[PDB]
């Protein structure tokens, strides 16, 4: 059973801007997703200090980067706090509305797209390089869900029947045809070293084949 939702108009406008604006420095998408993963890992780690059972779904706190040239996907996996169905449908878009407005005014005042993370909407930088984004997520308090959007104003949510994750978030970037450089090991290593060198969780870059 697949549910289809409309983005809020302001979020649809942000995604169109990200997709349509000429902006060569696309590699910052990875910094934003890794930073999002680090934030999610901070949250479950802090919650586990007063409720150790919150780690019954997985003790390991890490980030995995998985390229797949056959599928042309780059997957960012973390074992963070995960995301509820209400997060996917309502809560994140509510917070994103005010950050999008602030980001919009900042851009007209001279800011650039690489500053997107300062406004809490860095996730949408994924559409700098991805024609479609699939998000698999599991929060301790909810079921495992699959969120998906190719932009165009709508997204879907379904219960995920795939491999159980235990806890966390998997962001699957279906890359645009001219953005396959982000499947190369040397390119990903360069970006992580440049932008994410002090993340306080192990980042493992998987090797292809
Ligand atoms: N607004 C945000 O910062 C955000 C983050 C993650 C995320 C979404 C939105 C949409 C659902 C899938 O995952």
């Amino acid at each position: 059973e697949v549910e289809t939702f409309a983005f809020q108009a302001e979020i649809a406008q942000l995604m169109s801007l990200i997709i349509n604006t000429f902006y060569s420095n696309k590699e910052i998408f990875l910094r934003e997703l890794i930073s999002n993963s680090s934030d999610a890992l901070d949250k479950i780690r802090y919650e586990s200090l007063t409720d150790p059972s919150k780690l019954d779904s997985g003790k390991e706190l890490h980030i995995n980067l998985i390229p797949n040239k056959q599928d042309r996907t780059l997957t960012i996996v973390d074992t963070g706090i995960g995301m509820t169905k209400a997060d996917l449908i309502n809560n994140l878009g509510t917070i994103a509305k005010s950050g999008t407005k602030a980001f919009m005014e900042a851009l007209q005042a001279g800011a650039d797209i690489s500053m997107i993370g300062q406004f809490g909407v860095g996730f949408y930088s994924a559409y700098l390089v991805a024609e479609k984004v699939t998000v698999i997520t599991k929060h301790n308090d909810d079921e495992q869900y699959a969120w998906e959007s190719s932009a165009g104003g709508s997204f879907t949510v379904r219960t995920d029947t795939g491999e159980p994750m235990g806890r966390g978030t998997k962001v699957i970037l279906h890359l645009k045809e001219d953005q396959t450089e982000y499947l190369e090991e040397r390119r990903i290593k360069e970006i992580v070293k440049k932008h994410s060198q002090f993340i306080g969780y192990p980042i493992t870059l998987f090797v292809e084949k």
